[PDB]
């Protein structure tokens, strides 16, 4: 009889004990429930089906694997029960709450919304929204936007036209250099963080379609640290050997502003994990192999997976949806990306 929104609410809270996040965990669980008080009294099979998990989870949690000080981040969609996904309704309302209660920033928000969150959007999900924190540190939302909403065809149109509103049409040949796979490579998401301050990013999602591991390593090849023996190393372990992306697709976020200077790192490789593995135990066999020289990564990886998991792993996939890459200091910089599987059942034996 637990609510979607306190189910995800308590995990949320699980997972920063675990972590040991403290008051910053404490904080973060009331700014998850600040956007998701509004998914009411619904039950799961009360709410729509969500792009924010493959399975439909409404929320999809995400964690630092190395470094101390890890961080822990959600991502959910605005959505109402009996109200399709792509009604904006919901979304409209997230902004003005993050605004007035967190001092997020909405400038960046309102130039772009009145055409990528439209009335009739032509696509089946139109809005994400999700936040993150470190021990100690502030908060951080975001706010991601469909390139789908005109049509298939639009994506380009409405990403240069999100530029333009927003005064970075200098950004563009960013994206140009990204165009390898010329109808392959698509821009679909376009991220926002949330904040005025000097670290906050406007991202593009770009899909991968129909490719093989050394043509990822190319398009990212460009970006520094991203050493395509070490990336093709990384996507081989966590696909089990597979050279090739056969069905879903590769996915990389291309920070615009740090691809176009040089003391960030600006690209980030997203790997999908349930449909190139037999079930969440093999995927979670590919992060030990992966982490095997740090055995506290793997430890905390672990409480977080167990504390978030309520199956066993080998039942099949579905609880691990995208580990990610980018190159750090001394060390790459992964995160795993996780579903509660909020929709699934079991029904007795007929």
């Amino acid at each position: 009889l637990t609510t979607v929104r306190d189910a995800c609410a308590r995990t949320l809270e699980n997972t920063a004990r675990t972590l040991h996040l403290g008051a910053s965990g404490t904080e973060f669980v009331a700014a998850f429930r600040a956007m998701t008080d509004h998914w009411g009294a619904a039950r799961p099979h009360d709410l729509p089906l969500s792009d924010v998990s493959p399975d439909g989870s409404p929320v999809e949690y995400a964690v630092d694997l190395g470094g101390l000080a890890p961080a822990l981040q959600f991502a959910m969609e605005p959505l109402t029960a009996g109200v399709p996904a792509r009604d904006p309704l919901a979304a409209r309302a997230i902004m003005p709450l993050l605004a007035g209660r967190y001092g997020a920033d909405a400038t960046r928000w309102s130039a772009l919304a009145d055409r990528l969150l439209p009335d009739d959007a032509h696509g089946p999900h139109v809005s994400m929204y999700g936040a993150e924190v470190r021990a100690g540190a502030p908060i951080r939302f975001k706010a991601w936007f469909y390139l789908n909403v005109t049509g298939p065809d639009g994506a380009f149109n409405l990403l240069y036209s999100a530029l333009e509103r927003m005064g970075t049409t200098h950004l563009w040949p960013v994206v140009q250099a990204h165009v390898h796979r010329a109808g392959e490579d698509v821009p679909f998401l376009l991220s926002l963080d949330l904040s005025d301050d000097p670290a906050a990013r406007v991202k593009v999602y770009f899909r991968h379609f129909a490719a093989d591991v050394e043509e990822v390593a190319a398009v990212l090849k460009a970006y520094p640290g991203f050493e395509p023996g070490e990336v093709r190393a990384f996507c081989k372990v966590m696909m089990g050997g597979r050279r090739r992306f056969s069905d879903q697709p590769a996915v990389t976020c291309v920070s615009l502003l740090d691809a176009q200077t040089f003391d960030r790192t600006a690209a980030t490789l997203y790997v999908p994990l349930w449909t190139y593995a037999e079930h969440d135990g093999e995927v979670r066999q590919r992060v030990h192999r992966t982490l095997a020289a740090w055995p506290e990564a793997l430890y905390r990886y672990d409480s977080v997976l167990a504390g978030i998991a309520h199956r066993g792993l080998d039942a099949g996939t579905g609880i691990h949806n995208y580990i990610s890459w980018q190159p750090g200091r001394t060390r790459p910089r992964m995160k795993v990306y996780l579903s509660p599987e909020m929709h699934d059942v079991t029904p007795p034996p007929l």
